[PDB]
This record gives C-alpha cells, sequence and structure tokens, in this order.
C-alpha cells in the first residue's frame, strides 16, 4: 500500500476520520493515517512542518489561510489533476469557496466545506420570559433587549453566548455586524462598526453574556448553550450533531439580526478547503483521497450535520424537525456570506481587529480609537 498522511481539526463526530476509515476499508492500494490538530494549531503546526521538510500530505486548512500556503508554494498545483478528473468539477463549487483555493491562475486546493453563523435560541426560555418563541430577534436592538429579559444569574442563565476570543474566532463572529452595518474588513472604522463594537460591549459590561467570552472559542461556548446556561448562542452549523444530543430543550435557529431593518443580513464565509502540500511523494493517492471525499459530500449534513461548498448537491432534509429548521437557516444566510480575503498576510488583517475587539471591550480604549487603529494596520497590512 501507499500510505498517506492527513491532518485535520476534525474529532470524532466530524468528517475527516469518518471519512478516512471508509476510505481505507476501499483496500484500493491507498491507506491513510490521520492526525487531529486543535483550531490554534492547524497554521502555526501545518507551515512548522512544511518548513522543516515533513508536512502532511493532505491538510484541511481553514479557506482564509489557504492564499498564504498558495502563494508560499506550500500547496500541490491541482489544476491539471481537477482538469482530468469528473469527481471534482469546478462548477460543482460555489464562487466564493472555489476562489479561496486559487492563486494566480491555478487550483491549489478543493473546497472541503462552508458555512457561516446565525442565532440558535432556546424556545423554552424563551416562552418562561413571556417572549413569543416563534417570533426571534430581528434587530440589534431587540436582540439586546431579549437578552437582558432572558439574564437569570439566579440559574447562572446568560442571554447570550458569542465568542470574541483573541484569534480567528473573534474575528470572524465581529466581521458579520460590523458588514451588516456597512463596513468590510478594507474599511472597518465606519461608524457602523464603531456601533457594532459598542453593542458588543454592552453585552459584556450588562453581564448578558459570560467574562469567558474573551477567551473562549465559538465550539466551546455553545456548549454552555447546549447545557442550559444561555438562551441564545451564535454559531455555526458545525453545532448541529453535537446539540441534537446535548440540548435537552426545544430551539431554533433564525437569521443574524440586523442592526436595523433597512440593512440585509452579511456575514463571513466559513469553513475548509483540502490542499495536498507542494512535496507529496504521492500526488496522485493524495487526489484520488480528495476525489473520494468529494463524491461523499452529498452524505455531509445527514452523516456531520455540515454543508459542502456545492451547489450541485443541495442539501435535503434530513426529517429531524430540528435539524431540519437548522438547516434552512443556514441554507438562507450562507447566500450572504462574505469571504475574508483572499489575502496572504490576513493574519495580520484578523490580528488587527482581534486587537481592537480586546481594546474596547476591556474598556481600555473606546470602540472608535480600537477601530480606527485597526483600520490603519489594515492599509499598511492588506496594501
Ligand atoms: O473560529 C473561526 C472559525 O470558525 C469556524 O470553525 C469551526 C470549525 O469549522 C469547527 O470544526 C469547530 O472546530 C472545533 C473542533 O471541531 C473541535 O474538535 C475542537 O476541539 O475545537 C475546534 C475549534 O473550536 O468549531 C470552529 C469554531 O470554534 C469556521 O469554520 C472557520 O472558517 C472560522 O475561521
Amino acid at each position: 500500500d501507499v500510505t498517506l498522511t492527513l491532518w485535520s481539526l476534525d474529532r470524532d463526530i466530524q468528517p475527516a476520520p469518518n471519512l478516512i476509515k471508509e476510505f481505507n476499508a476501499l483496500n484500493n492500494g491507498i491507506k491513510i493515517e490521520y492526525r487531529q490538530l486543535q483550531f490554534d494549531d492547524v497554521v502555526s503546526e501545518s507551515m512548522r512542518a512544511y518548513s522543516t521538510g515533513n508536512a502532511p500530505d493532505i491538510i484541511a486548512i481553514d479557506n482564509p489561510n489557504h492564499a498564504m500556503f498558495a502563494s508560499r508554494g506550500a500547496f500541490l498545483d491541482v489544476t491539471d489533476m481537477i482538469a482530468k478528473s469528473d469527481v471534482i468539477k469546478t462548477e460543482n463549487y460555489f464562487p466564493g469557496p472555489l476562489k479561496s483555493v486559487t492563486w494566480d491562475g491555478k487550483y491549489f486546493g478543493v473546497p472541503k466545506a462552508t458555512n457561516t453563523i446565525a442565532l440558535y435560541y432556546n424556545k423554552d426560555l424563551f416562552k418562561a420570559a413571556g417572549l413569543d418563541a416563534a417570533k426571534p430577534p430581528q434587530t440589534w436592538d431587540e436582540l439586546v433587549d431579549a437578552a437582558r429579559k432572558l439574564t437569570n444569574p439566579a440559574k447562572n442563565v446568560y442571554g447570550i453566548s458569542f465568542s470574541a476570543k483573541a484569534n480567528e474566532e473573534g474575528t470572524f463572529q465581529f466581521l458579520p455586524w460590523a458588514q451588516m452595518a456597512g463596513a468590510t474588513y478594507k474599511n472597518i472604522n465606519t461608524d457602523g462598526a464603531v456601533k457594532a463594537l459598542e453593542t458588543w460591549k454592552t453585552l459584556l459590561d450588562e453581564k448578558l453574556a459570560s467574562p469567558d467570552t474573551l477567551t473562549r472559542s465559538q465550539w466551546d461556548s455553545t456548549a454552555t448553550f447546549n447545557a442550559g446556561n444561555a438562551a441564545m448562542a451564535i454559531s455555526g452549523p458545525w453545532e448541529i450533531d453535537r446539540m441534537l444530543k446535548d440540548a435537552k430543550f426545544d430551539w431554533g435557529v433564525t437569521l443574524l439580526p440586523v442592526p436595523t431593518p433597512d440593512a440585509p443580513r452579511s456575514s463571513a464565509m466559513g469553513d475548509y478547503n483540502w490542499a495536498i502540500f507542494s512535496k507529496t511523494k504521492h500526488p496522485a493517492e493524495a487526489f484520488k483521497a480528495i476525489e473520494f471525499f468529494a463524491s461523499k459530500d452529498k452524505d455531509m449534513f445527514k452523516n456531520f450535520g455540515q454543508l459542502p461548498a456545492r451547489s450541485d448537491i443541495p442539501v435535503p432534509p434530513t426529517g429531524n424537525a430540528l435539524k431540519d429548521e437548522a438547516l434552512k437557516t443556514f441554507v438562507e444566510q450562507l447566500k450572504y456570506a462574505q469571504p475574508r480575503g483572499p489575502s496572504p498576510e490576513w493574519p495580520k488583517i484578523s490580528k488587527a481587529i482581534q486587537d481592537a475587539i480586546q481594546g474596547a471591550l476591556s474598556g481600555q480604549m473606546t470602540p472608535k480609537a480600537a477601530l480606527d487603529q485597526a483600520a490603519e494596520k489594515i492599509k499598511l497590512v492588506d496594501g
């Protein structure tokens, strides 16, 4: 057998290790060995290994990071193998995810999945508060007022859970708010962005969300929602399968609230891409693995609660009512997602935003001053 290595942050209930077991059962002359990483080490460990000369054959890399690796020669050019494939067809992919694997008019990967965030809410807690569980918040003012009402320290319930962590988590969570208010990462200090950050400050200052929001991932924040300790959660479709097992209450999912009713929804394009490292000894076999993964995209939502990056396979209902309402909301919200980049410098853009968020939420800087500084940094690093 040819033995390949594959690195991903996917855990046991997530696609990669399960796809790998199915691939290995084919006994097709190829075997894959898996390494499970943490979010915060996918880039660092990946780039260390490539620099050291022992990168894996395959990685699942977060879409905003793809351009850095591709621009640096770390990823194999898969343009010609994609052209020969009928399993992997560029026509199948949503434009944004496909663009994220491209660099200099060549393909340097294949999208794995796509996502964005939306608003989960605990319908039982809504009802108990005298709110209308059929009419979740539509505006930021409604969201904040609901969060005030639903904050119940007597039962250690926060009105909302989210993430402002000083890494990609916080940037991915903030950009929708800023974008809905008219800003972009290229123009992050508009008055609307300032209002977004002031609104985050309210959620924390008024103890409507945990102080741990500043240091905790979306995944770990949502676990508190599942446990009944946050009435609402801003997170992605990757929560669904775990939520169905863990949340012991009735829940719904709605579009992200907007700053005023005349503002359209907007968010950041989430999820990962497959890539092959450029010095693989086994390019054909690694590509065949990726083809096998793509051939199973049709079953990703039913098996894992994640969404394919593809227009050719619209996701069918599962038959689970909670899961299917989640699907409907996320499929809609996804249409309004915007890419982070392309930029080989994405981490520096994101750090500027992260620093603004931390500075304002701590009270050390005003939102305006924090974001003005981020915008200055971004002018430099995004040039
Ligand atoms: O943080 C910004 C990124 O948010 C989204 O990433 C998701 C992952 O897609 C998802 O798999 C999940 O990752 C967790 C992983 O499943 C788990 O085993 C582990 O212990 O922690 C991982 C990190 O939490 O959750 C993260 C969000 O926390 C989005 O897909 C990505 O594009 C964003 O950049």
